[PDB]
């Protein structure tokens, strides 16, 4: 795979249009200035072999990088980039990890060690397919992680109900791996969206299959736990990108 | 009013996001440095008395910035913010000044200069209202016109039909002051997206009131017209933010 040009550059770039103008109203501000990140985030991966890396390599990055989080806000999604994402609306109605400074600052971009001086490879990046699980997963996986033990109040999931070939809770999603498990005693409930994309056969409902099986973990963690199908809010938001759907006649 | 802090940086570094990783399918890259444009952009506004700004101020540095557009996909807007940028959809449905290079660079940022050293001030900035109009919108009224000027094809026109106090189309506005005066013989038609805002009185209607005096100057500049209020795609949208409108009922 290609990675990213200019990876300081854009980090750095990101990081400071983060700091003094991004989600001021939403998200309080790190301690740790831009050039700091930097150090902890490529001391994570650099000088080493590009599959070399595990879920504490970037420990220090997330440590450093963690914001408090509102309550009641936080939202997980699995299979529904776009949905989950219009639907949060950039911080207004939820946070998403891509809303957080790390997730923001590293969303999109493609990035690997190599052992050789400059300590990170600029021409190529492994198919990741080629690297193992803990690897392929050590930046994400700790956002992931990093984030959810921040979550407080209710925390709401969106999930793909209408994939014949991923179930819509599964325990290796980054959800179920590294999401649920660290969730706190501050988390109060679990709150499931499921979508039903339009015009597709509905494969996972409410009450039933993996989502049977994600109540039931979720309870056995004291916390509450609701489950909704194309909520009017999400179902609008489906029909304003294909408003001849059938699911969208109107009265 | 109180500044943007590290103009500079945060211009550098939104500047470096966008070039790598912003609008890469859907906007062409700009040829000058982030370096070359900061400097263009500080000498238009620097050792200037904010109140002596005017169209031409910015002018050289809207030239070094602006990028061709993509034909039939530009957008433009008066009053409904919001809704147009949601409905344009980062650049994927529509294209408006705010995914533009200027536009992304300088969207919410506020800035003054001054005529003692170091020629800007990044503390405190005097109220803008007490400027003469040509200083005002020096910044985005040249911004839209030049992106105005970029236009081809269909041009798009989202505007408030539920403002008893501000009609729909208004000829000081930045549309009829800036961005209707600049569309070349390149554009064919004007279409016009009437928002009626739910729950709300409606006020303007088309070929009606100040949209058919918008009608009858698009025809004169030998564009053709077409108007539409709240069509589904749009209505879908508002109605994700207010599900239980009256207007929102689904069979």
């Amino acid at each position: 795979i290609v990675p990213t040009r200019e990876l300081e550059n854009v980090f750095l770039g990101r990081c400071k249009d983060y700091e003094i103008t991004r989600y001021l109203d939403i998200l309080p501000r790190v301690r740790s200035d831009c050039s700091a990140l930097w150090k902890d985030f490529f001391k994570a991966f650099s000088f080493k072999n590009p599959c070399d890396l595990d879920l504490g390599s970037y420990k220090d990055f997330f440590t450093s990088a963690q914001q408090q989080l509102p309550k009641n806000k936080v939202m997980f999604w699995s299979g529904v980039y776009d949905e989950a994402h219009d639907y949060a609306n950039t911080g207004r109605k939820y946070i998403t990890l891509e809303d957080t400074l790390p997730g923001y600052m590293l969303n999109s971009l493609v990035w690997c060690g190599q052992r050789a001086n400059p300590g990170f490879n600029e021409k190529v990046c492994p198919d990741f397919k080629t690297c193992p699980v803990q690897a392929r997963e050590s930046f994400w996986g700790m956002a992931s992680s990093s984030y959810a033990h921040s979550a407080e109040g209710e925390v709401t999931y969106m999930v793909d109900g209408s994939n014949p070939k991923v179930p819509a809770y599964r325990p290796d999603s980054f959800f179920g791996k590294y999401e649920l498990p660290n969730l706190t005693n501050k988390v109060t409930r679990v709150k499931v969206i499921v979508l039903h994309r339009l015009g597709e056969k509905i494969i996972e409902k409410c009450g039933a299959g993996s989502l049977l099986d994600l109540e039931k973990l979720v309870k056995a963690k004291h916390f509450a736990f609701d489950c909704v199908e194309n909520p009017r809010a999400v179902l609008f938001l489906l029909c304003s990108d294909n408003p001849n759907a059938r699911e969208c006649r109107l009265a």
